[PDB]
């Protein structure tokens, strides 16, 4: 069944250090002929620290060597310069130094501070990203028969205490997009999650076709989520349990609380 790699880390300087160490390892293991490897970034304080480390420690590998082509795994429907934007975060800490031809944010250019985006906006952005992904990445049939979804080399993920990952929220339609017909779906956060803005996100079908999936999570409050993904039998499962079906490698980089 589900056999993922799990590693526990005492601190943030440590989990983030392992997160960046895990990315460089895949890069190096793949070798230069395979580069640039596609990586779908996550937002959040933990991935941000991993990005700050790639910047500080491995810019030559990313810039001069062009090891990664950067995509966003999920995004908030706000302007790119917004503090609530995942790309804005990744840009500030790492992406400002990466060649423009290796950086692909979602196109939120239609979102202004004058009007909250709706799902109709999110959907237009999702469909456009999905199109770009299909021209840039290799496409794999879902189940030797199913529709074609892009194959990322790496997808970095976070977890919410509501059981969600990326911007795939509970009860959502995106959560039900597992057959490969939809590559980038949309979603609105759950009661306990913020910011309260429409999201675009890689669908579960897309994520399950990724060659490697790296999940970084901390906090006691998210322990039920990890337990729920790893449990032999689904009971009151978190959304993130869909990760069990990943076709690639899966790794969980956890702090002490969340592990136990
Ligand atoms: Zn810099």
């Amino acid at each position: 069944s589900f056999k993922p790699t799990i590693s526990v880390h005492a601190t943030p300087q440590e989990l983030s250090a392992a997160g960046c160490r895990k990315i460089v390892e895949i890069i190096e293991a793949s070798g230069s002929q395979q580069w640039p490897l596609s990586i779908a970034l996550a937002g959040g304080s933990t991935p941000k620290m991993t990005y700050a480390r790639l910047h500080d420690e491995h810019l030559n590998l990313l810039r001069e060597k062009r090891a990664l082509r950067f995509f966003m795994g999920d995004e908030r429907m706000v302007p790119a310069d917004s503090t609530d934007s995942n790309y804005n975060m990744a840009r500030e800490v790492l992406l400002h130094d990466i060649p423009d031809d290796l950086v692909f944010p979602f196109d939120t250019s239609a979102v202004t501070p004058s009007a909250e985006a709706t799902s109709a906006d999110a959907m237009r952005v999702a469909e456009a990203y999905g199109k770009q992904l299909a021209s840039l990445l290799p496409l794999k049939s879902v189940g030797e028969a199913g529709p074609k979804v892009p194959v990322f080399d790496v997808v970095l993920l976070g977890l919410g205490s509501d059981g969600h990952t990326a911007s795939i929220f509970p009860g959502s339609q995106a959560e039900k997009e597992t057959d490969g017909k939809v590559v980038v779906s949309v979603g609105f956060p759950s009661e306990t999650m913020k910011p309260k803005v429409w999201r675009v996100t890689l669908s579960p079908a897309t994520i399950m076709q990724a060659r490697n999936v790296i999940v970084l999570a901390t906090g006691a409050e998210k322990k039920w989520v990890v337990d729920g993904i790893l449990a032999d039998t689904a009971h009151k499962a978190p959304v993130a349990r869909f990760l069990r079906g990943c076709e690639g490698n899966v790794s969980f980089l956890l702090d002490k609380e969340i592990a136990e």
